[PDB]
C-alpha cells in the first residue's frame, strides 16, 4: 500500500509517534517518505546480505527475523514480513525501539540527510490531526 502524506500522518498519530522520544509528527512523516516513499511493501537489499523492510526501512542484520540474513539479530521479535504490512503497528513498535536505542532518528539515514534540521513541521501542512 501507498500511503498518502496525511493519511499516514494520522496513523502514525494514532500509534503515538508523535514526539515520542522527542521526535515530532513531522519527523516521522518526512522519515517515511525518504525512507520508503510512503511504500509498505517497500525492500532495499543491502551489500551485506541484509534487507530494509516496509514503510520506515527497517534492517534485518538486527532488528527482524527474514530467514535469509545469516549471522543476524531480531531485537523487534517479530518476522521481516510484518514489516511488510499495510497495518503500520509492526513497524511503529519496533521503530520505537530502535529510536531508543542511543542514537535517537540518526538510525534512519535518510531521514538525516534530508530531513534533521529542516521545518519537518511542513509535512503534517494541511493535515486533520
Amino acid at each position: 500500500k501507498v500511503f498518502g502524506r496525511c493519511e499516514l500522518a494520522a496513523a502514525m498519530k494514532r500509534h503515538g509517534l508523535d514526539n515520542y522520544r522527542g521526535y515530532s509528527l513531522g519527523n516521522w512523516v518526512c522519515a517515511a517518505k525518504f525512507e520508503s516513499n510512503f511504500n509498505t511493501q517497500a525492500t532495499n537489499r543491502n551489500t551485506d546480505g541484509s534487507t530494509d523492510y516496509g514503510i520506515l526501512q527497517i534492517n534485518s542484520r538486527w532488528w527482524c527475523n527474514d530467514g535469509r540474513t545469516p549471522g543476524s539479530r531480531n531485537l523487534c521479535n517479530i518476522p521481516c514480513s510484518a514489516l511488510l504490512s499495510s497495518d503500520i503497528t509492526a513497524s511503529v513498535n519496533c521503530a520505537k525501539k530502535i529510536v531508543s536505542d542511543g542514537n535517537g532518528m540518526n538510525a534512519w539515514v535518510a531521514w538525516r540527510n534530508r530531513c534533521k534540521g529542516t521545518d519537518v513541521q511542513a509535512w503534517i501542512r494541511g493535515c486533520r490531526l
